[PDB]
């Protein structure tokens, strides 16, 4: 039962005003023509079999997965119409290589507005140089605003902050708190 | 058709381990006695007429809002099962006094585990030491806590981490970056 059906319309991804880029390609790539043998599109439940917590668990622990539990996920994000799990795909080698996750979010501020967010962003380790990373967040970053988002949000390391500034983010005041349950 | 249907299961609000609850009360109060005249439940579309966004506009603007748009927004909140707006209302005056939201979040990462977040939290000034917003900080976080979330994130000016740290959250390495479009 895992398929090719998309969990997002992929032509979402064609439609994005790539005018709108900041982040300097070379080559330049971009989503419609991400580089060679590469395809950028919408997470399916069949990814699951072209290694897709391959490249997740590059990122943080996946643990054990089921295949009934990844599509019960899965079929959840894809009802929700806010989850919009986007990954790249090399067509040769029938492999996911890169994976990233635009959240909506829903309010009733600012006249019942969007806000979107970055999750679960990495790419496979083989693909260092295909500059992917930056083409999945600008790719992302640019899908919000279509999807009228007033602001988009993620959270990284310090070390780490020079690279999104590229695609129009700022270091907020306001400091990330967390609690992991036990 | 705005109407009294909470947006989610109020039982779950009952059900809430409050002996897991490390927020310092002063009259203890609790989700199930809120305080006199109180009551701590979902949000209903009705509550549009309750002053739900006399509350909301006190934390962020909220702008001009149809009830068309409210109720549509709502039942999209509704629907994907993720969102927890909470609100306290002032039985005897028939006005919401706070609100606070629990959002879900679905992953795929950590054996295909959910995360929460806190956001859109205020209490109506009048009502100040009436302890309300530590009440829907601790009832949310032990609600997210209550639905398997693995980890609860939320975020805030420095000045205010003493206050969130009372819950169990502490501050992350991470930095919070944000774009507003324009
Ligand atoms: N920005 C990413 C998040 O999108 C991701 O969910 C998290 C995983 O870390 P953990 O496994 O601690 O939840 O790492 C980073 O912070
Ligand atoms: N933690 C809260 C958020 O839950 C809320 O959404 C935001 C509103 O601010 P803005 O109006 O800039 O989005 O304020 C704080 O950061």
């Amino acid at each position: 039962k895992p398929d090719e059906t998309p969990m997002f319309d992929p032509s979402l991804l064609k439609e994005v005003d790539w005018s709108q880029n900041t982040a300097t390609f070379s080559p330049a790539i971009s989503p419609t023509h991400p580089g060679e043998g590469l395809v950028l599109r919408p997470l399916c439940t069949a990814d699951l079999n072209r290694g897709f917590f391959k490249v997740l668990g590059q990122l943080t622990e996946t643990g054990v997965v089921s295949p009934e539990q990844f599509m019960k996920s899965f079929e959840h994000m894809k009802k929700s119409g806010d989850y919009y799990v986007t990954v790249v795909e090399d067509v040769t080698l029938g492999q996911i290589v890169a994976t990233a996750t635009l959240i909506i979010e829903h309010k009733f501020i600012h006249s019942c507005a969007k806000r979107g967010r970055v999750e679960d962003v990495v790419v496979s380790d083989e693909c260092r140089g295909k500059q992917l990373g930056k083409l999945l967040l600008s790719t992302l970053t640019l899908l919000s605003k279509k999807l009228n988002c007033y602001k988009i949000t993620l959270e990284c390391l310090p070390q780490n902050v020079g690279f999104y500034k590229k695609f129009g983010y700022t270091v907020s005041e306001e400091n990330y708190m967390c609690r992991r349950f036990l």
